[PDB]
């Protein structure tokens, strides 16, 4: 769908692993991803958090119960815009949380309007990586926050596994993929500066089999939401990502001064 690839009710994100003997459930390493980047974004309650790529709303939801700030998540997906409102009502939280609109690149909000903003898994779907940072940065006012949670490309891929990749990238709508070096560098030149960086590659890759193994057992009740097309690309997306291991994984934090 290029700018909707891997967008929808089915955009999943990844979770979070401590070693082989970990034997948490894939909703638990959800929740602990979720939570290693909370913990590198350092807001307060009443604070003013932008999401981007707000996926299905469940990490902003996570984010303004446990902290207590207010969110504005979005998305050019209208499906994903209406299933996070909808969850937000749910949980109670439709007047501190809610989802609109909007590509990153031309972000509809003013200048230093938000304390904090967020991006789990989102900034992949940018064409243009830096433009995205760069509104980033315009929209945070001074002090302001943001933590990154995204795929980094950990070196070149051995050629039985190339197509593989492009596959991934393909079905998933990664259209910015680059190693950590380009991301700090793209952070440093959006004006931000860099507080923290760290390669959990080790323990966010487990996931990835493991979300195709949950998909796959799901099949007979996703097909509804998704064609046997739409839920075939989905599995395949997790498993091609499991065969290529310079797919990585790393989050960031950064401050503008
Ligand atoms: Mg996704």
């Amino acid at each position: 769908s290029d700018p909707f690839a891997g967008l929808g009710a089915g955009n999943i994100h990844l979770g979070y692993f401590d070693g082989p003997d970990d034997a948490a459930t894939l909703a638990e390493a959800a929740d602990r991803l979720t939570d290693q980047l909370i913990a590198r974004l350092p807001v307060v309650r009443d604070h003013r958090v932008l999401d981007v790529g707000c996926g299905v709303g469940k990490p902003a939801l996570r984010l303004a119960g446990d902290l207590g700030v207010r969110v504005v998540g979005v998305s050019i997906s209208e499906a994903q815009i209406g299933i996070a409102n909808e969850a937000a009502r749910a949980a109670g939280l439709a007047d501190r949380v809610s989802f609109r609109y909007a590509d990153a690149m031309r972000l509809p909000f003013p200048d230093a309007s938000f304390d904090g903003v967020w991006a789990m898994e989102s900034l992949h779907h940018m064409p243009d990586r830096l433009q995205a940072l760069r509104e980033i940065a315009r929209v945070l006012r001074h002090g302001g926050v943001l933590s990154i949670a995204d795929f980094v490309q950990l070196g070149p891929v051995r050629e039985q596994d190339e197509e593989a990749l492009r596959a991934f990238r393909s079905g998933g709508g990664v259209h910015t993929l680059t190693g950590i070096a380009e991301y700090e560098a793209e952070i440093a030149d959006a004006g931000l500066t860099l507080t923290s960086s760290s390669d959990i590659s080790a323990n966010v890759r487990p996931s990835m089999v493991r979300t195709a193994e949950a998909i796959r057992g799901a099949a007979d009740a996703f097909l509804p939401l998704m064609g046997e097309e739409g839920l075939r690309r989905l599995i395949d997306n997790f498993e091609r990502a499991a065969t290529v291991p310079q797919i990585g994984y790393a989050l960031f934090a950064a401050r503008r001064s």
